[PDB]
C-alpha cells in the first residue's frame, strides 16, 4: 500500500497539459527514471514532444506506452473542481487526465522502481514511449517515434499502453487489438426539380431508399473469439436546399466501418457498392481508411496481465477489442505482442473526470506483477 | 387578324411590377375598360393592390382572373434582351412577364372590346379580377378580393383563370383544377454517440430506414378522371454534427404530397403516422396543409373552352389538374366553374420568358369565343 503512485499521480495531473501541450510531464519523467539506469532520447516533431526512456540493451524489452497530453477541459466553472488542481473526495481522485491517463503512467514509473530495487540484476530491458499528442490529430507524436525504432531495428517484445480499459473494477477488462476503420462519402444523384413536377426529376432520397435499408440491415460478418461483429454505422445524411416544394439534386451520406478481421477492406467495399449497384443508384463514393484491426492472440503477455491481475485484484480479466483505439495501432507494427491495460475509462473526456483511490496501488502493483513475470 | 393585344401586352411587359408593386397596370385597364362600361372597385390591402373591374349586374357572371405581378429577374445582363423591354425576336415576344401573364390579361382585354362591340345588348355580365400579388406570399391579393364579394353575396358563375396552361400549342390544355397540399415536418428520435459505441446509442437514421423506404415505395391512390394519382416527395433530409465519428441523436425530414381528390388530408396523414408506428420509429410530426384540391368537372365551361380551342387553333384541348396551383384555389369558393387557359408555360420564372407572336391573337380569339357562348 505505497502511496507514490498517488503523489506522482497528483503531481502529473497538476500540469495542464491540453493537447499537444507537455508542460514537462517527459522532463519531469526524465529525471526521476534516470536515477535508476533509465536513458533518455527526445524525439521532438513540430510541436509535439516525444520521448524514449530506456534501461537495458538486450531482449526481451518491455515497453510501457502512454501520452501526457489530456483533452480541454470546457468552461472551468462547469467542474465540481479545478481540473488542474488534483482532489481527492468520496473516495476517488479528480482532475483531468485522472483517468485518462496520467495515474497509469504514475502507476507504471512506481512500479519500475520498485521492481528495479527489487530485481536489480533482471533480464532484458524496460521502456517507456510517451507522447504529448495522442488525443489530437497526432502527426508528430507516437507514429513518429515507431518510424524512427522501426527504422534503426530497434524492436519491442511485449508493450503494454496504458489507457483506461476497465468497465467498472480495475484488471476487469483488458484490450488486445481495436478493429480498422473503413470511411466511406457517398453522394447520390439524382435531378433537381420542382416538387410539383416529379416525373421532371430525379430524387436521389427515393434512389437511395432501398440501398439505404439494405447497408443498415446488413449483418458484415459474426466476430469471432477476439472481436465483436463488424460494425456499419451513418454518421451524416444530407440532401435539399431548404426548400419544401424542391426536389434536391444530390444527397450527401458519411458513414463507417469498425471493422473486424473476418472481413477485410477490399470485400467491405465490394460489397457496399454492389449494393448501391444492384439497387440502380447513381453516385460517387469516396473512401478512406485510417487503420486495419490489429491484435494480439492470447499468449504470454495476455497470460501474465491475466495472472497478475488475479493476483492483485482477485478477478479474473476479459481480454477486448470494442470501444476506440490507441497509440497502440503504431505501436503494434513494432512490438510483437502488445495489450492496452488501465483504470476505468467511464468518465474519460469528460468533465469531473476521476479514478477510484484504491485502484491506484493496485495498477501499479499489477503493472510491478507483469515486469516480474515478463523479466 | 388584330394587333391590339400585342400591343397591350407589350405595354404591360414594360412595367417592371416586381411583386407586390402594380406599377400602375391596374389603373391602365381600368381606364381602358371603363370606356366600354366597365364600373372600378379597387381593393387595396397593405402594400398589395386588387381590383374587381365590372360591366352589367346580372347573372351569368364571367369573371377573367389574374395578376399583374411578376417574379424577379435575376441579373438583367444574363437575358438577351433587357427582361422589361419587350422584344420581339424568331416568332416570339420575350419579356418578363409575357409568358406569366401579361399576354392573357392583354389578350383578354381586347377580347372584351371585340365582344362588346359587336353584342351591345349581350346578357349577364363580364368581369376582371386582378391582383398585384399572386407570386409571393399573396395574403392581401386574391383571397382578400373573394371575402369581400362572397361577403355581399357577388358570385361567379364561370371563372377563366389567364395564367400559362398550354404545353406546346396554345390551346392544347386547360387547367380545370389543382391538387391539394400536405406537408410534413418530420424529426425522427435517437440517442446521439460515440460511433464506435453503437450499442449506446440510437441511429435515426437506421431507425427511420425502413419507414423511409415504405413511404417512398408507397402507392397512395389510383388518381381518377381529372387527377394523377396523389403525390409524396421528401424535400430535405438532415442529420448529423457533420463529425464522422458520431451517431445523431437527431434526423429532420421535410415531406410533402401533392394530392387528389381519391386521397383526404386526414387519411394521408394517418397513413404517414401507420408506417413510422409500425415500424417502431419514434419522433415528432407537424403537419401543414397549404390548400385542398379544387375541380370542376366537366360542364358548360369545359365545353364552351373545348369549342372555342376547337374553332380557333384546330385542336382538341385536353383537361388537367397537374403542375401547381393558382388564385383559382381562392376564387373556386365563389365561382360555380373555373378552369385555367393561357399560353404556353414551358419558360414562366425563367430568364428569356416568353410566347409565340402568332399565339396572342389567337389566344385573345379564344377569350372572345367563350365571351360569345356564355353570354
Amino acid at each position: 500500500t505505497e502511496t507514490q503512485s498517488l503523489e506522482l499521480a497528483k503531481e502529473l495531473i497538476s500540469r495542464p497539459s491540453v493537447t499537444p501541450d507537455d508542460r514537462d510531464c517527459q522532463k519531469l519523467m526524465a529525471e526521476r527514471l534516470h536515477k535508476i539506469g533509465f536513458a533518455a532520447e527526445e524525439m521532438h516533431f513540430g510541436n509535439t514532444k516525444n520521448i524514449w526512456l530506456r534501461r537495458g540493451t538486450k531482449a526481451p524489452v518491455v515497453c510501457f506506452a502512454g501520452h501526457t497530453d489530456v483533452v480541454p477541459t470546457g468552461p472551468v466553472e462547469k467542474w465540481d473542481s479545478p481540473p488542474f488542481e488534483p482532489a481527492e473526495r468520496d473516495g476517488r481522485l479528480y482532475g483531468r487526465g485522472a483517468a485518462d491517463m496520467k495515474t497509469s503512467i504514475a502507476c507504471f514509473v512506481t512500479a519500475c522502481e520498485r521492481f528495479v530495487a527489487k530485481h536489480p540484476n533482471h533480464q532484458g530491458s524496460i521502456a517507456l514511449l510517451i507522447t504529448s499528442d495522442e488525443e489530437g490529430d497526432a502527426l508528430d507524436g507516437t507514429t513518429k517515434v515507431v518510424d524512427v525504432l522501426k527504422a534503426r531495428d530497434e524492436l519491442i517484445d511485449y508493450c503494454i499502453v496504458g489507457e483506461p480499459t476497465a468497465v467498472d473494477k480495475l484488471g476487469d477488462m483488458i484490450k488486445n487489438g481495436r478493429r480498422g476503420s473503413l470511411s466511406g462519402n457517398l453522394t447520390v444523384k439524382g435531378k433537381q426539380g420542382h416538387i410539383a413536377y416529379p416525373h421532371l426529376a430525379i430524387n436521389p432520397v427515393h434512389t437511395f431508399a432501398p440501398a439505404l435499408l439494405e447497408l443498415t440491415q446488413e449483418v458484415w460478418d459474426e466476430g469471432n473469439e477476439y472481436f465483436p461483429p463488424t460494425s456499419f454505422q451513418i454518421s451524416n445524411i444530407n440532401g435539399g436546399t431548404g426548400a419544401t416544394n424542391v426536389i434536391p439534386g444530390e444527397l450527401n451520406v458519411k458513414f463507417n466501418f469498425r471493422f473486424s478481421t473476418e472481413s477485410t477492406e477490399a470485400g467491405l467495399k465490394q460489397r457496399v457498392h454492389a449494393i448501391l449497384d444492384k439497387h440502380g443508384v447513381q453516385y460517387d463514393l469516396q473512401w478512406s481508411c485510417s487503420g486495419q484491426p490489429f491484435l494480439t492472440q492470447a499468449g504470454k503477455l495476455t497470460d501474465v496481465a491475466r495472472a497478475a491481475i488475479a493476483e492483485t485484484c482477485g478477478i479474473e480479466a476479459e481480454l477486448s477489442t470494442t470501444g476506440g483505439t490507441s497509440d497502440g495501432r503504431f505501436i503494434k507494427a513494432m512490438a510483437q505482442e502488445l495489450i492496452e491495460l488501465g483504470p476505468s475509462n467511464a468518465t474519460i473526456h469528460q468533465i469531473n473526470e476521476n479514478v477510484r483511490l484504491n485502484d491506484i496501488p493496485k495498477l501499479s502493483a499489477v503493472y510491478e506483477g507483469i515486469l516480474v513475470r515478463l523479466l
